[PDB]
């Protein structure tokens, strides 16, 4: 059944909640970014009224098929009604489309939803800095202190150094870069930007990408592989069994792979500086593992909270353990003692 994290009290109103089926008594379905572990349900025969972005309602159309006469795309950073609330959709910092929703209850609460989020202190001088938050429903995925990463910034900037150097020095080495959902797209962007190609990609990964309403995106991308020296493959492949693979595919124009994959975190953080990542080398295939995020670091989650200072906490990410729910609850009350609320 639907729990009651995906629910808003005072309100019809659900959040992420698509495989439920119908949710007793819910007017509105809103859906804060497209990845499927949200989207889950929806189709072309969902039939009650779902409220998003632009972006994530291009995805719904084009995607998924759902009518456009159940689809209600808002403006960012603008105040509106939706079956009589208050709400203003922000941008979350994550994927393309993804946002948070502030709703303004009538008896005179006011709820924070983050979706799926990476906290930055530009947050701070949103619509959210005019009044208080009740209650924060917080993305907590990376809530604990071992979870640190380097900024977006630094990470691009080794990618793009390192695909440079490489090609520089074989112009014959074909790049390729691994994604399974929309998402970190400044990777594999700024890497066909330094190189001087477009990137090549299937047709399905080609439709997607041209839902996100990216400037001069004709300008990077294409579904002719044989003129890129960039290719996205499903995140999957990116292994030396698929990528020798994919390499006898493209018939002697290339003879070495570079291959990145963007992942969450993993463990070689705590030790590892990004300056200090190697890759993972067979034969003449390299892979580079990169701590590309698009989640708060623990850090960065902890600002964003001791900022708010909202009077309410509920995780909506890492709630299946007992031993995960009281770890969390540990922290935010640290928190909040540390900053005086
Ligand atoms: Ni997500």
């Amino acid at each position: 059944t639907c729990p009651f994290y995906k629910k808003i009290p005072g309100t019809g109103f659900t959040v992420d909640a698509f495989q439920y089926g119908v949710v007793e008594g819910c007017t509105a379905y809103f859906l804060t970014h497209f990845h499927s572990d949200h989207y889950a349900g929806l189709s072309k025969h969902f039939t009650f009224p779902v409220y998003c972005s632009e972006i994530t309602g291009n995805l719904l159309k084009n995607k998924l098929h759902v009518q456009e006469q159940y689809i209600h795309p808002l403006p960012l950073d603008t105040e509106c009604i939706v079956n009589g609330v208050k709400v203003v959709l922000l941008d979350a910092n994550h994927c393309p489309g993804a946002v948070m929703i502030l709703f303004y209850l009538p008896n005179g609460t006011v709820i924070l939803h983050t979706g799926d989020f990476r906290a930055d202190p530009s947050m701070e001088r949103s619509l959210l800095a005019d009044q208080k938050v009740h209650m924060l429903y917080l993305d907590t995925t990376y809530c604990s202190p071992e979870y640190t990463f380097p900024s977006q910034q630094e990470v691009i900037r080794f990618a793009i150094n390192t695909a440079f150097e490489a090609v520089t020095l074989n112009p014959h080495a074909l790049v390729v870069c691994g994604t399974y959902s929309i998402g970190k797209e400044k990777v594999f962007l700024a890497i066909a930007d330094v190189l001087g190609s477009k990137v090549g990609m299937s047709q399905e990964k080609y439709k997607t990408l041209q839902c996100l309403n990216i400037p001069e995106i004709n300008s990077l991308i294409t579904t002719d592989m044989c003129s890129s020296l960039v290719h996205l493959l499903p995140m999957m492949q990116i292994n030396f069994k698929g990528l020798q693979s994919h390499l006898k595919k493209c018939g002697g124009k290339y003879n070495q792979i570079l291959a990145f994959r963007p992942t969450g975190w993993t463990h070689s953080n705590k030790f590892t500086r990004i300056a200090d990542v190697i890759p993972q080398t067979k034969g003449n295939i390299s892979i580079y593992g990169i701590p590309y995020s698009e989640h708060s670091s623990y850090l960065e989650m902890k600002r964003f909270v001791q900022w708010l200072k909202p009077q309410k906490i509920i995780p909506t990410v890492n709630v299946g353990t007992w031993k995960s729910r009281s770890t969390m609850e540990k922290y935010f009350r640290e928190w909040k003692l540390e900053a005086g609320y």
